């Protein structure tokens, strides 16, 4: 409080508040005859005085205090966003009052005199006031009086008051409660109830008092966003700290609490410096609900019961003073958005103190009060099955805390009602396919956040809702077995394209920074423990490979011999990220396409800014363990040459994305990803298209990159590669790692590279192997470059500079200026002699593959080694072929002939859907060469050939095991 005017146009920003620890504090104030003005240093919320105001009923005392009251316009204008100027008390009753105080402002008021509001004064405790003074009166410029008049059909009364702010505020979060209307209500939990109930009987009951035991267990004996403290002689010095003492008639005094995004109505950075040292005294929500759990662990595990006894008094003082601080039921507090970052811990600290709370008679405040809260949840705590229920932030941040809510409900009847509706929810959150782009499970394996595959939103969500089904398994509340078998379907895919973290490919929007499966091995306990015949076998060995068990260790944990799982062989599509994922020995192939449906990248403000290329036909070969130590280096990562990729190498300042805050940049066509065969083959088939006019991106970049990985290797190949300068920069990647004296060597035709520098620059016939044991075989191409260099990036982030050493191999297709093709085989088993065999063959005829066609429509690869055929028919074709003769669809199709038997796949990637449309399954017709036999593959004999009618549902490939008729 300064004697410059509220909104000061000099100093818009800057809030005006009445505290009263400044100089003759009352100066501004006048009372009429009936009501007397004091400070009492008894209670407050800023500084250590507040405002105690005792009235004859119809009295009024005014703050004198000259207003220049802006627009919304005015206000969003000086601070950057949607804004409203806000008037803002706190007010305490020691007693109920039944009527109305009304605020009234207006120019030179008294006792007797444009708008105001009022107040229902009907409660006890704080409570906090908050209105936008442009849209929540009933205004001038010229406003010099704010006059505060107690109700008329009350006789008498006493109020204390504090901290009297105006303030520009953000104009989504002034919320009405029970004491104030607002254009803005956050409407309360109304909670769906599934039929038939369950009653309340010794068992049911039994099992909601375990699922609360489980559940504490798990909080008692390390959780990701918990600032865990097991010390008590810092939780104590941290209590002591706050300064709560219980005051003689109810209530306390303490450090007043404030939530992270409730200091915005401050504007804190625009406070003047009297103003600022009083903020800093606040205590953070989240700081004061973190020390409560922390001393509930404590008290559940403390021996000693001198001590046990002090950690429960602690906690009773803390629940009080947040009780007092207008933390309850129909206390708005002006907002609480973002609850869940400011009171997670708080919810599941009432499961470790259900039964102090019981015996101190504040289990039913400390309920009313949660749920209160707990209404900006309301889409998912209400419990109703709806398109948005899948949510894979709720199950990571929401869902224990709102299983804690539910067990906090006093009625035995009613708590059991919750439960059972909370296991139908869950159940039909992980059963569901959400349409469109909604988060969630998919029929594929795929998880989704941000409208499409994230392996960073899932993790998290998969270790949750595991923990969720395993504190209700073998209960009446034990989650369906649907949500059972498709989380399984999610979290054994994710084991398949980990290794153990994700690939590049699936970063999103953060390269280097790839989630592990370690962060999420808990879950395959949880998840192989809750099967309906428990322990599942797949699951357990995932579990012991992941947290790194012997066999000799999985009898005492899982109650049988379970050998650890070995790491998945052979080819899984997954087309919900048209991705693929191709395993050998200890090796991961991550092969990404895009399209429509699936974005190149998730680009950021800060995050992944030279990310253009993260989908652009890439192979990203990953061995069992860490990506750095495998040379995947951030620094000085060149960005353009994404290991498989065909991409035009840009400078950062054009690789950049154009949109300086999000874009997630969807492909031009329905068709590209992948399809397996056998699950031990795969074939990518991936058509790069660029927008007809987006800014840094060149509309006639094009190629048809397709690859097909089998057993020990891949084959690349290329076609119909253009650009606007005639294939200038545009490169095919090899590979691109850092050099260490651990990644220190390169082979080239035999010959051991460790220089640095050194470029040389290869063509047909030649090879090389990678630092990693990566062999790449020349088999089409004029120009392949290799460079051993010194290389300058920038980190995704912050766009800083980086730099360090790396060995690179790109093929440069500016050599050919219209249609630029390639082709390599990549050996993962690679040595010196294994290439120059592979070499040997490749010059006898070409005994590794032949390509059988190769441009805008089909690319079909006969693998000789495996003796499969790939064939990605970009469109629909007539082939001529020893097999395939026609697809009527944009398909991928593979052929394995054995001895006496045909084996068909087919699929398209397309997954036929939008952003909002559910995915239908799409019929393909594959015509195949002469009379056959034999799976949902249907099959009609026509004249000397066979219709194949294959159905493609997400993507999910099907096939076909035929045998041929005389
Ligand atoms: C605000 C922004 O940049 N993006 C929005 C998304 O929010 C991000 O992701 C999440 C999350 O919980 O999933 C939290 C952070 O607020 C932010 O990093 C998200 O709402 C998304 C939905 O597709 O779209 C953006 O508006
Ligand atoms: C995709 C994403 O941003 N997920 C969020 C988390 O980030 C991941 O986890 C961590 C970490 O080590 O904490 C670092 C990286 O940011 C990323 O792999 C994290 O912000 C979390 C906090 O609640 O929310 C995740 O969804
Ligand atoms: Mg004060």
């Amino acid at each position: 409080a300064t004697s410059n005017p509220a909104f000061d146009p000099k100093n818009l920003m800057q809030s005006e508040i009445y505290h009263f620890a400044q100089n003759n504090p009352l100066a501004d104030f006048s009372s009429d005859k009936n009501s007397i003005l004091t400070l009492s240093d008894k209670r407050s919320i800023m500084g250590n005085q507040s405002l105690l105001w005792k009235w004859k009923g119809g009295s009024s005392f005014t703050l004198h205090k000259k207003l220049i009251v802006p627009t919304d316009k005015e206000a969003s204008k000086a601070w950057g966003r949607s804004s409203t100027p806000v008037f803002s008390f706190w007010l305490y009753n020691e007693k109920p009052i039944d009527g109305y105080l009304t605020i009234d402002f207006g120019e030179k008021l008294i006792s007797t005199s444009q708008a105001g509001f009022k107040v229902k004064l009907d409660f006890t405790g704080w409570r906090a006031v908050g209105v936008s003074l442009n849209n929540d009166l009933e205004l001038g410029a010229k406003v010099d009086s704010i006059r505060f008049k107690a109700p008329s059909n009350v006789s008498q009364g006493e109020i204390y008051i504090d901290r009297i702010m105006f303030s520009v505020d953000d104009a989504r979060y002034q919320w009405s409660d029970y004491q104030v209307k607002t254009r803005l209500s956050e409407p309360e939990i109304q909670f769906h109830n599934v039929k038939p109930q369950l009653p309340v009987t010794p068992e049911n009951l039994a099992a909601i008092d375990l699922i609360r035991q489980r559940l504490i267990n798990e909080f008692v004996g390390k959780e990701t966003n918990l600032a865990l403290e097991e010390n008590i002689s810092k939780l104590k010095s941290d209590f002591d700290a706050l300064n709560i003492h219980t005051l003689a008639n109810g209530g306390t005094q303490g450090r007043h609490l404030i939530t992270d995004k409730q200091i915005i109505i401050y504007q804190p950075e625009n406070l003047n410096s009297q103003d600022k040292q009083l903020f800093d005294n606040y205590v953070i929500l989240g700081n004061y609900t973190t020390l409560m759990f922390n001393i509930s662990r404590a008290y559940v595990l403390e021996k000693d019961p001198t001590q046990k006894a002090q950690l429960k008094q602690m906690y009773l003082l803390m629940t009080k003073h947040l009780l007092d601080q207008g933390f309850v039921k129909g206390s708005a507090l002006v907002t609480t958005h973002h609850w869940g970052y400011s009171s997670r811990w708080w919810y599941i600290s009432t499961l470790l103190m259900s039964d102090a709370l019981k015996e101190a008679n504040l289990q039913t405040q400390v309920y009313d009060s949660l749920l209160w809260y707990s209404r900006e949840f309301k889409s998912s705590f209400d419990m109703k099955v709806s398109a948005d229920s899948s949510d894979l932030d709720y199950f990571n941040t929401l869902s224990r805390q709102h299983l804690a809510l539910l067990l906090l409900e006093p009625d035995d009847q009613k708590r059991i009602n919750l439960v059972n509706t909370f296991s139908h929810y869950i159940t039909g959150a992980l059963t569901q396919v959400p349409p469109g782009g909604k988060d969630g499970l998919r029929p594929d394996g795929t998880a989704w956040r941000h409208e499409g595959n994230y392996p960073g939103y899932s993790f998290p969500a998969f270790k949750n809702a595991s923990q969720l089904i395993y504190l209700l398994r073998d209960t009446p509340f034990s989650v369906g077995e649907s949500g059972w078998n498709n989380l399984k379907k999610a979290m054994v895919s994710a084991w398949i394209y980990s290794n153990p973290e994700v690939g590049l490919p699936l970063a999103g929007r953060h390269p280097f920074n790839s989630p592990s499966l370690k962060s999420v091995a808990q879950g395959y306990y949880w998840l192989a423990m809750s099967a309906k015949s428990s322990p599942d076998k797949t699951l357990a060995s995932i579990y012991l490979a992941i947290s790194d068990k012997t066999q000799n260790e999985s009898t005492a944990i899982f109650g049988e011999t379970i050998t650890p799982a070995s790491l998945p062989q052979g080819f899984y599509a997954f087309n919900g990220g048209a991705f693929g994922i191709h395993r050998w020995q200890d090796k991961m192939v991550t092969l990404k396409a895009y399209n429509t449906n699936v974005w190149s990248s998730e680009i950021y403000n800060k995050d992944n800014r030279y990310g253009r290329y993260q989908s652009h036909g890439v192979a990203q070969i990953v061995s069992n363990g860490s990506q750095l130590s495998q040379g995947y280096q951030q620094e000085g990562w060149d960005w353009n040459r994404m290991q498989g990729a065909t991409t035009i190498h840009l400078p950062l300042k054009d690789l950049d994305s154009p949109k300086p805050h999000t874009l997630m940049q969807r492909g031009e066509r329905g068709f590209s990803g992948t399809s397996s065969l056998e699950g031990q083959y795969g074939m990518m088939a991936f058509d790069l298209i660029y927008p007809a006019n987006l800014e840094r991106f060149d509309p006639n970049f094009t190629a048809k990159k397709s690859v097909l990985a089998a057993d020990n290797h891949l084959i690349f190949i290329g076609s119909n590669i253009n650009s606007s300068d005639k294939n200038k920069n545009v490169e095919t990647t090899l590979f691109q790692h850092a050099i260490t004296p651990t990644l220190n060597t390169l082979w080239i035709n035999g010959q051991k590279i460790e220089n640095m520098p050194y470029q040389t620059t290869l063509q047909q016939g030649d090879w090389l192997i990678d630092s990693n044991g990566n062999g790449y075989l020349i088999t089409q191409a004029e120009k392949v470059n290799v460079s051993r260099q010194h290389q300058v990036s920038a980190e995704n982030k912050n766009r800083q500079p980086t730099e360090g050493n790396f060995s690179s191999a790109w093929i440069d297709h500016s050599t050919r200026p219209k249609d630029a093709s390639y082709e390599y085989m990549v050996f993962l088993d690679a040595t010196p002699e294994k290439m120059g065999e592979m070499a040997q063959k490749f010059r006898e005829n070409n005994g590794l593959y032949q390509v059988l066609r190769k441009d805008k429509d089909v690319h079909i690869i006969l693998d000789k080694l495996s003796n499969v055929t790939g064939y990605a028919f970009y469109q629909p074709a007539s082939i001529e072929d020893k097999w395939i003769k026609k697809v009527n669809k944009p398909a991928i199709v593979m052929t394995h002939r054995q001895k006496d038997t045909l084996i068909v796949s087919a699929v398209t990637p397309d997954l036929n859907m939008t952003r909002q449309k559910a995915a239908t399954p799409v019929t393909i017709n594959v015509t195949i060469n002469g009379k056959w036999q034999s799976s949902e593959v249907k099959y009609q004999v026509s004249g000397d050939n066979t219709e194949l009618t294959f159905t493609s549902y997400f993507g999910i490939p099907q096939e076909i095991k035929l045998s041929p008729l005389p």
